[PDB]
């Protein structure tokens, strides 16, 4: 019924036996082999009585786990309790010994995904690389944390569709988190059809005064640039950028469009046009 | 016949021959290992007979899978049953258990792939990535499913071919589940042949209030975008993009055919005209 | 001659030699030892004869596999026979024990490719992934199945050459059967050069209604599609595509080329014209 | 309530129970088993009872990693307190001794992407590769260093997102430091549309003069250089480079576009035109 | 002078000590140890004395070869000649046979490609893909085999280069053998300028024809095929092909240029003319 | 104060404890567990007392290497004292070491790169492949070295940043050495404009001439070549190339350049004209 | 002074010490510890003292080379000496011959790139793939042979620079040798513009015919070859192939320059004219 029966069943029985060898060997004498080999086969019987009322419980309450539970419970029951018994009694001992031990770094290393992720799994939850919402990349996938477990993570990517990712591949991969950064940057190239490079200068250092005029713009770790990145027959690049405060990704979009038209605006400004890629 | 037999003829041969060698060393004292060598032996012996029966009883109602089983079972008894006796007998044991060692890890690599795809299908029928009729997209391979099986998966890709993954790839590679997505996202990019750059903030307002008034968006997490992503001579490009509710996949065409329409309508009603990446 | 000889050969010689020896200790108690030794050494002599009649045997009947198998069988029984009377003597166990060792997985990883191929055999005749005359995808080689074996498959690929491919293969990818599909699906995409898309709804609904009203298109699953993919500067690209019924190779090249013509023949009626990509 | 009382509980019994013993045997030896039985389920009671206070007094003052402390150690502990009394006893010893050493080597196998980080980490403490504030490179991943850890680096890429590096790619990988270079190098080629390619020579040369009595180069280590790369139809192409004095990062951007404006008005001042690549 | 002598002096010296000791002791009793000691030095010095004549009698006839082996055979039996007296002796068993063990495995997986080599080596003479003179093609290599080793394959390539491939690459990749079919297969792709689609099937139906009454082609397995692959502005695609009968390579080429220039008879004589892709 | 101590004051433990136990047995019978548990625990101490003095020592004069000194090596013989007198105690010997060896070897593949960087720099310190200043080129870097260490070497690049490459990068890839050799080798190609293609000859053997009437140039080797490797319409492509004497970098570039001038001239002497690629 | 004295002291002390024991029992028992440590630790000191003398002789004749052998060969017989006496001594056995034995495999598994080119240079030299002088091509480096070492092989590249490949490359690679070569093989492709296809056929023809008219052409294996590959609108891809004689490489060039030219006098011959890729 509980774990109570399945101990006292077993336990009786072997106090029972142990109590009927010593007086049986009182009034031939491998006393300590019979009562290893009872010892054994009781809390093997023990064991398998423990394991069938505990999935039977929770039978008795998410189901398919269960027997799979079941199963490979009986099936890893069985290898043990047949190692120990035939190293009680003592009949090929180290044959079967070593056909188990084959057998268990067999599975040991056809299982290391599974424990790859469930120990790196353990590792993320103590060294926290993101939180629940969060919008990282980590390798080949990007997106927004949606569910965080034990095994594996969820995120929703850029197609908004759940992707499942194996927690063994936030560990050897770098990850980057797209909702802690603090400031933003731009970049961008302009190109510009002009033969008078007399004027590239001028427009440059203009461009650079409205980057640093406009609101939306950080001014704490860089300054905005605006250079002459290459140049052609009737042809120049002006590659420009900055850095944009903390900002939500519509204003991102925003500021980036209206840095684009005013820098155009200042290029037209003076008398130069647009080049072709 | 049976089981019953199959144990009751070794058992009884076994019992003999202990009960002999008893009165034949009481009325040179070897009884331990003939003892061990006889028990050894004799369950060699049954588990033959057992194994023989099974695997007869089966071929009794799927054929070359039944000798595949049958040849496969009786070398890797021949294997322990050799093994077990030489260490029963005493002969050769260290060399032998060596030889046999040696050979076990062999073989323990050489199937490190099928024991990792049984693993893994236990693993995937614990936490389950999808089911039956989702559209997944694994690593390389995308389709909908149609068969979930313990050492491989059953896909119909986009030729509609059944292709067979296995399930080891199903614990080292991101999951996507194209069935469990709420609501879709499609982004597009139109080329404008543009030189009043003055008129491309209205345009994109427009096109997102386009966007805001259409059924069939969804406005809960991210707003209808459009922005210009880089500008050249008469030239330009506008990047659109919105969330849609959860549609069917022809709805999801007409749909984004729908929204291009309205977008370039909008664009020549401001008097520009498209352009020629 | 046969088994016969070669068994009571060595059986004879050990039963005259363990009857000498107790005799000679009967009337320097080493009887262990000797016993133990002249047992090792009297069957690694009987499996010496044993070897030599059986390729002796088919020999007398494929010819350097014989020897080949010969010589491979020469070199493993020299190993076990020196590492087993090493023990039955008593001299250097554990020093030629290692070496044996070392030696044993040297020989045991170096063969991991030709065990992965044979046990991927085994494990693909019980689970078939195809079948003799399938035209099956396999990675990077593609083609007809002609030959099934237990460590290589071989195949007829697209140049009609005979490919051989490995079968541990077949375990870490994934495989397309092109010979199992139940319907078929094309897809194919048409550039028009087209200025007024106020047409582009009604011709792309008339496409469907061709596909649908064709005899050889499915429409079990999936319904026929013709969108707007993308527009440009007098541009535009119509994606087409549908699922076909189970039909042979010819009849699939005559169906999409069928389907082809249909479809430019509705674009035309409408006045449009097609585009260059 | 403290170590003093988790270790004079268990030793007290100890203490008692083998006094017990002594004058049980005195006034059935089995001295020596019960004892090291007792020694060895006492101090296996004493960690337990250690680590109970130690997971509750920092649980007394970061609350989810203490609970995972807690039930990573109570396994941990499980398992040995498991294999040593199992040892102590004498029940099943190789068998439990068998399962407990392939599980550990599991383990220690699935976690070697942890202990590679960790290792990794102190080796970087031991030479260090950079500092805080550094901008480097590694691999694949570019960054200013805000945060050292033990098994992992923090930076701060290009779009100013934080990146999480875990430390065993920095002993695997290259290294590049952009922050403890003493002088910069730049490069950059200039196409020319020319057909008397014979002022090649000439403006070559006073371009390099050019580059010599520029401020802000360094004729430490290497020569400016200007040479025709490649000549083609009214084409030609010159490679330009020099090495530039350690500078900041808006300073280079000036002094680039400086080197190019001059390099092209020293091209135009002997007719030449640039050409179209 | 030969292996008689060889053994006949250590043999000799061996009785000699035994014979010696046993009345050393009869008229302190360590009779095992010495005399295992002397059998192990004493066939230590044999096997030294049968490596010497073995290697001095092939030098009495690929020289350094010779001593090659001569160096590795003394190094190797140095080694375990040191391993097996330190056993015989008694003086550090367990430390110098570990030492000796992980230097053995040291050189086990240092050499695992010699003996991938080797191993595949023989078991492609088993299971033979190819044969002298045969064209195959290896992964990335291709051409005539010109011989054929036990751990290196000779081909000779495309340029006519000898090429030197390991027997472990045959194993694991697919090997397509160019001599070995039966029937060749010829395709190709012909543009059109074409605007009246009207008669793309006329054409194509033509020269099906043309490929079914042309000798050389084979009617066994697949028809000829002609289809439109995509059509574009006055332009479109014809994908021709078919299958050949075994034939050489000089009229492989003649067969396709025929083909080749036949289709386009056939579509210049419907008024259609070629395009350009 | 000094080793001399951290040696007298436990070997006087140790030599009063022993002695003591002595006339504690003498005047049951355990004096060898408890001496060799006193000779552990003694030395264990012993070297606690010496690791402290030497890491205080250097603490008394490159100051947080000290205390990861410190940590690192008080696991470390923490580690080795738990596992020595659990085997001289005898309570749990085999369950301790077990544990102890699975995280030993955990540890012993976690530190492969470390080891491996070690080794490599140990190796390279033999077969020395560069040396200091010489220009390499490693796998994908490329520089000067400026640094060799034991675990890293430290180049610099193409831009002038330091590099830092692990050693074991210089083990498994192939190294260039760009600073030891003896003669140089350029080639170019250049395009033509011609139609009269009689003249290919004459100006191939002009400009092969004019570079062996070169100074600085090899003819030692191999002859300067210029052949005519592709036609097409009014276009063929030359390609010249020879060997230079071991100059410096600024003469090869100024050699390069003018090679290529004099071609174009004698090429443009013979009425021919550059083409377009 | 010598190996004589380095025996000669260590092996006198230990006789003193063995017949001092021996009549210190005689007139408590444990003289085989006694004797055997005293073994152990004499011929530890004995190797010490030869090793000290052998790299202080050739340090009285590549100076670091042996300062780096003298402490690693400290570093190695500290490690035995330590393992040996701890056995010899009987403390601590099982957990230092633990730590010896990870630490063993941890250098042996670092070290397995070092042993990789050792075992692959000794293979090499078996199986002898190249010589000095030969132009080879391993993989992705190419060039002539100019050292054959046992760790490394170095080549000169085609920019004539100094190559220093590990010998485990060719081992895994496969190895072209340029320099075995018995006949070459030129192939090129020559586009017409034509649109006449019906002289295609006899240009082909009298193009072979020039081919095989050519002295320097090798009509042994297989006759030179020129076919249609491919046409389109006034457009012809011509392919033109044969084998040469063994020659130089120069004579290659002015051989490939003449084919070519004559192809094209041939094609022109026609009243064809060369078309445009």
């Amino acid at each position: 019924k509980s774990f109570w029966g399945a101990l006292e069943d077993p336990a009786r029985y072997l106090v029972t036996f142990i109590a009927f060898a010593q007086i049986a060997a009182m009034v031939a004498q491998y006393f300590s082999p019979t009562v290893k080999g009872a010892v054994i086969l009781s809390l093997v019987w023990f064991l398998y009585r423990w394991k069938t009322n505990v999935i039977t419980r929770m039978l008795s309450a998410d189901r398919e786990k269960v027997l799979t539970l079941d199963k490979v419970s009986s099936v890893g029951l069985f290898a043990i309790g047949l190692m120990a018994s035939a190293e009680a009694c003592g009949v090929a001992v180290q044959s079967i010994l070593t056909v188990g031990g084959v057998g268990g770094v067999a599975t040991a290393f056809a299982a290391r995904d599974i424990l790859g992720n469930v120990l790196s799994g353990l590792s993320m939850q103590f060294s926290r690389p993101f939180s629940m919402g969060d919008t990282i990349k980590a390798g080949s996938v990007e997106g927004q944390v949606i569910e965080m477990g034990l095994t594996t993570t969820s995120l929703l990517n850029a197609e908004k569709f759940p992707v499942l990712v194996p927690n063994s591949l936030f560990s050897s991969q770098v990850i980057v988190n797209k909702s802690r950064a603090q400031w933003r940057a731009i970049a961008s190239k302009i190109p510009l059809q002009i033969d008078d490079l007399d004027m590239i200068p001028q427009i440059s250092n203009e461009i650079k005064e409205m980057l640093r005029s406009n609101t939306k713009v950080f001014l704490g770790k860089e300054a905005p640039h605006c250079y002459l990145s290459r140049v052609e027959k009737s042809f120049a690049e002006l590659t420009i950028g900055c850095n944009l405060i903390r900002m939500g990704k519509e204003e991102l979009y925003n500021t980036q469009q209206e840095v684009l038209l005013e820098a155009v605006k200042i290029i037209k400004k003076h008398g130069v046009s647009l080049g072709t890629t």
